RNA sequence: GCCGAUAUAGCUCAGUUGGUAGAGCAGCGCAUUCGUAAUGCGAAGGUCGUAGGUUCGACUCCUAUUAUCGGCACCA
């Protein structure tokens, strides 16, 4: 066939050869990096024959996808291990994973941190010898009985319920191990020395709680010495970063075991909390919603005739008197309907925007808290527009704008967006799900918003746009969404008066934002790793003295700073300047103010950044203009920088 | 909720070998009045998450429990 190679060279055979001859003939070299081929675009293991024509790619090493295809094989050389020293083991799934892979295993013996130690021993010994992996297609029936004579009960299902019974499955073989799995593996184990298990966990089988928990053993892998190590590296820079950590060390808030998944916030969290809230505020102003507040348990009633009783209620929290049931509200609609029905409203009034910082109290389950990203009580962003159906485009498209517009005053660069796709289980017909998929859908495109369906999620009476953002070890975290619900305001009874004199059910939009304050504030902790930008910071200036001689100049100084809206404490105690300066730039303070004689009567104050940088002497008036301005624009960046 | 692990002073961490819990920092006391990331000395401090149990003896072993860490499952 003619092979047509990455700088359009040309290659002629007269009969079937494959990506790795194809490498020696063009090099003994590029022949020893050869992992596989991509022919004609698709990956294939580069002892594949190509009979025709075909536009070639060597996969080495410095491949995006020769590092998947290496970490694949590990995870088969796990299995290869794993059998000799534990022949009764059960190989179920071991797939690539983002840094690694991993391997979900039936063994009936509870595997300690002591023998996933000697597995990755093992491990290392096999991957030295320098081994090669081979390839056989074969029968979907030997294959089959390749994996029930193994006693693999797992490969066999996946087999027989998950494979083309009429298939030529490629059975993989290191050594006398067999595992048999698509994506092309590792010509021989010689690029397979660089990985390390990780952690161990449980994790339940074709992830049904109610199948078999099964072990999962995880594993990173790279291409060399320098890249595993730089990733552990990461790893250890990235534990530094958790909210949970920096939380505590800044003493914004504590969690009690009498309280699981409720925060309690100390000064300091609160007015990072109390700052994102005016921030919110000055948006809902501009993009003109109301802000209403309503109470915390209603009725049990509302929730029944919504769904969300029979759905959720073991995830609810309920109160009693004697003659009444309630429930702590898991979320504010209901509510706000509530508000919605108290007069009577015309089409005139539409769209309504009606916002709440609502407090919302969800039993979660007690294996899911995390730190301030996942707990029982939180504070929502949310508001709902009531609108008329053709206000729908025009109205979604407010809310795409205003998360980016809010998210860009952080700087995230790391926004993915999702399109929840009508449950199984649902309320409305499916022309109602027509209707509202495709509208986010549209108002998605004509905004420019890459995304990507997500079969399956979006709440029972509505698809979803969700928007999400990561945290130190990059995790996702759901934080603003948009459900469009055509369902619920009319359960709820809610109606305006059209132009006919008719009653109509409003189209309901619920929105939020920032997601609940807390999974906010725990995304921002981390993003800036403590380091808040001056407007959303605890404390903003610290002013300090040298010895008691400038310290009345430093109090009017500080109370000067005070009057002009700053955040500023004044450090007194008799200590060495170092000693303080060292306190609170470990303490994350913006600016720091000196005060030596030479400031004193001298009418200047010596200024310094957190990251470290004297900006030498400056005018106290000058300062205060500088500062007030930071803030007033929500600036990431500070003085000078 | 499930699998595994962890839980020691205000914080970070020993004692994770059955024979009286021990450090640094913090706090307290004295001294030190100091020019941009930790001043010196001193006297003290927990009863080992909680409840049971085994044991001559338990922080160490066992059971139950609560929370947390790492995943799975869940996430209106
Ligand atoms: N348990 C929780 N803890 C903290 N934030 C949550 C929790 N559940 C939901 N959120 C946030 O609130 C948003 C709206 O939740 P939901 O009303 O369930 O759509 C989510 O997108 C998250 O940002
Ligand atoms: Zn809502």
């Amino acid at each position: 066939p003619v092979i047509t190679l990455p700088d359009g060279s040309q290659r002629h055979y007269d009969h079937a050869v494959s990506p790795m001859d194809v490498a020696l003939d063009i090099g003994p070299g590029l022949a020893k990096a050869c992992i596989a081929g991509r022919v004609n675009g698709e990956l294939v293991d580069a002892c594949d024959l190509i009979e025709n024509d075909a536009q070639l790619s060597i996969i080495t090493a410095k491949d995006e996808e020769g590092l998947e295809i290496i970490r694949h094989s590990c995870a088969h050389l796990l299995g290869h291990a794993i059998k000799q020293l534990w022949p009764h083991t059960k190989m179920a799934i071991g797939p690539v994973i983002d840094n690694g892979f991993y391997y979900d295993v039936d063994l009936d013996r509870t595997l300690t941190q002591e023998d996933v130690e000697a597995l990755e021993k093992r491990m290392h010994e096999l991957a030295e010898k320098n081994y090669d992996v081979i390839k056989k297609k074969v029968s979907w029936h030997e294959a089959r009985e390749t994996f029930a004579n193994r006693g693999e009960s797992y490969k066999v299902s996946i087999l027989d319920e998950n494979i083309a019974h009429d298939d030529k499955p490629g059975l993989y073989f290191h050594e006398e191990y067999v595992d048999m799995c698509r994506g092309p593996h590792v010509p021989n184990m010689r690029f397979c020395h660089h990985f390390k298990l990780m952690k161990t966990a449980g994790a339940y089988w074709r992830g049904d709680s109610n199948n078999k928990m099964l072990q999962r053993i995880y594993g990173t892998a790279w291409a060399d010495k320098k890249a595993l190590n730089a990733y552990l590296q990461r790893l250890e820079e990235a534990a530094k970063r958790d909210h949970r950590k920096i939380g505590k060390q800044l003493d914004l808030y504590h969690m009690q075991e009498e309280a699981p998944g409720m925060v309690f916030w100390h000064n300091d969290g609160w007015t990072i909390f109390r700052e994102l809230e005016v921030f919110v505020r000055s948006k809902l102003k501009e993009y003109q919603y109301q802000e209403v507040k309503g109470p915390f348990m209603m009725d049990r009633v509302l929730w029944e005739k919504t769904g969300h009783w029979d759905n959720y209620k073991d995830a609810m929290f309920t109160t009693s008197s004697e003659n009444r049931e309630y429930c702590i509200k898991p979320m504010n609609c209901p509510g706000h309907v509530q508000i919605f029905n108290q007069g009577l409203k015309s089409y005139r009034d539409l769209p309504l925007r009606m916002a709440e910082f609502g407090s919302c109290h969800r039993n979660e389950p007690s294996g899911s808290l995390h730190g301030l990203m996942r707990v029982r009580g939180f504070t929502q962003d949310d508001a709902h527009i009531f609108c008329t159906e053709e206000q729908i485009r025009d109205e979604v498209n407010g809310c795409i704008r205003l998360v980016y517009d809010m998210y860009s005053t952080f700087g995230f660069e790391k926004i993915v967006v999702k399109l929840s796709t009508r449950p199984e289980k649902r309320i409305g017909s499916d022309e109602m799900w027509d209707r509202a998929e495709a509208d986010l859908a549209v108002a998605l495109e004509e905004n420019n918003i890459p995304f990507e369906y997500q079969l399956g999620e979006g709440a029972f009476y509505g698809p979803k746009i969700e928007f999400t953002l990561y945290d130190c070890l990059d995790r996702a975290w759901q934080c603003g969404t948009v459900q469009l619900d055509f369902s619920l305001p009319s359960r709820l009874s809610a109606s305006y008066v059209g132009e006919d004199n008719e009653r109509k059910v409003p189209v309901m939009i619920h929105r939020a934002i920032l997601g609940s304050m807390e999974r906010f504030i725990g995304i921002l902790t981390e993003e800036f790793a403590g380091f808040f930008p001056t407007w959303l910071a605890p404390v903003q200036v610290v002013i300090m003295n040298i010895t008691d001689s400038q310290s009345e100049y430093v109090n009017e100084l500080t109370q000067k700073l005070s009057n002009a809206g700053i955040r500023v404490k004044a450090d007194l105690r008799n200590e060495k300047i170092g000693f303080k300066i060292r306190e609170h730039t470990l303490r994350r303070v913006p600016y720091m103010l000196v005060c030596g004689d030479k400031e004193v009567e001298s009418g200047k104050v010596a200024v310094r950044t957190r990251r470290g940088k004297d900006l030498g002497s400056m005018d106290v008036n000058e300062v205060i203009e500088k500062l007030q301005q930071e803030i007033r624009s929500r600036s990431l960046k500070q003085l000078e920088e």
